[PDB]
């Protein structure tokens, strides 16, 4: 029974990305290009993910704990998310 008995460490990477990518960018349901705890939150929750979980890979975009990003700091997740993902479907799978 090779193959894989545990990993998925990579594929992983890739999911939450592709998941969050979309569900966000197809959301925009209050058009208000910015970015609000809530929004954020209750849209990835949704997607399987824990409320508290969300809080490591979210707060890790906390500049000065203001607690609000809008398109201003948003070019940059989305910037920083590109380039990983570029680099990670490389391998995994192609896209580009």
């Amino acid at each position: 029974g090779g193959l894989v008995p545990r990993g998925s460490h990579m594929a992983s990477k890739r999911d939450k990305i592709a998941d969050i990518q979309e569900a966000l960018a197809h959301a925009d349901a209050n058009a208000d290009q910015h970015l609000d705890f809530d929004e954020w939150r209750q849209e990835l929750k949704c997607r399987g993910h824990a409320d508290a979980d969300i809080e490591a890979v979210f707060a890790k975009y906390d500049v000065d704990g203001d607690r609000v990003l809008d398109a201003e700091e948003q070019m940059k997740m989305a910037h920083d998310l590109e380039g990983q993902k570029s680099d990670l479907n490389n391998q995994l799978a192609e896209l580009e």
